[PDB]
């Protein structure tokens, strides 16, 4: 079994640029949500050679980790707040598809998803 590449983190040519919101999503939202105890599973993207899914990259269409968004962020790969929201929606989403309601992961998911939802309802408007 193969895992796939990461999605993609870095690209010279794209274009950037530096904003208040970005830098509100790393420093407040993924610093928070790094720093918990239920972080560790969704800091990497998901291994299934590691984790003996064989289904996983075939039923997942757009994967999505903390690790990717924390390097997406790092390397201004967003344009804007919606894209990151958008890969951190992703992450979720893909958890709560893949898994059953009440799975520990889910749990854990669903805790993440809390802090989230709680930091961007106060991501400052765009200067
Ligand atoms: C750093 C990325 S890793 O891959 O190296 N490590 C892990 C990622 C995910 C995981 C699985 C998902 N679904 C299958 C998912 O959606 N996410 C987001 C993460 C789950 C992981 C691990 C390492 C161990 N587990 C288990 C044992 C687990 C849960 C469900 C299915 C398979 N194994 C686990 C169980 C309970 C609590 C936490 N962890």
């Amino acid at each position: 079994l193969e895992n796939p590449p990461p999605p993609e983190t870095s690209n010279p040519n794209k274009p950037k640029r530096q904003t208040n919101q970005l830098q509100y999503l790393l420093r407040v939202v993924l610093k928070t949500l790094w720093k918990h105890q239920f972080a560790w599973p969704f800091q990497q993207p998901v291994d299934a050679v590691k984790l003996n899914l064989p289904d996983y990259y075939k039923i997942i269409k757009t994967p999505m980790d903390m690790g990717t968004i924390k390097k997406r962020l790092e390397n201004n790969y967003y344009w804007n707040a919606q894209e990151c929201i958008q890969d951190f929606n992703t992450m979720f989403t893909n958890c709560y598809i893949y898994n059953k309601p009440g799975d520990d992961i889910v749990l854990m998911a669903e805790a993440l998803e809390k802090l989230f939802l709680q930091k961007i309802n106060e991501l400052p408007t765009e200067e």
